[PDB]
């Protein structure tokens, strides 16, 4: 036994069915201006830091330890 | 024994089914300005920072000890 | 036994079944000005913390120890 997910169908339009997972979603970002100044010091930001991932995922830039200044 | 999550189904138009997840939705995110200025300083973001993760997830950028300045 | 989540169904129109799970919503975020200025300091924000997550999800930008400065 033991079957932990399970998803049965016989006929159906456009059924959807989400199981254990992660949905993440977002919108427009829009940023108007007309000056945009950034100023950043940075000294210490890793000293040993240990890091783990297992089955993860973004809609984005993946960094570690950054000093990214002006993302997007 | 032990399913755990079971979704049947035989007929149905659009239907939806949500078992145990995580749903995370945002909208638009308009700026209209003009003049944008940003100034930092950091000095010790981390110093032995262990960080674990299984199974997450985000729609948008994903960092560990960052000093964006200005994101998006 | 032990199946802790079932979702059975045979007929019906745009039928919703939402078991144990977590969902947010959010709407729009509008600024509206003319002059935007920020200034920040930081000096220590991380000095040996430990961190978990384990299905989790967000709608936005995700960062552990930030000196964002300016988000959306």
């Amino acid at each position: 036994g033991d079957l932990r997910n399970v998803t049965a169908d016989k006929d159906g339009v456009a059924d959807v069915s989400i199981e254990d997972s992660v949905i993440s979603l977002s919108g427009d970002h829009c940023i108007i201006g007309r000056t945009l100044v950034v100023h950043e010091k940075a000294d210490d930001l890793g000293k040993g830091g240990n890091e783990e991932s297992t089955k993860t995922g973004n809609a984005g830039s993946r960094l570690a330890c950054g000093v990214i200044g002006i993302a997007q």
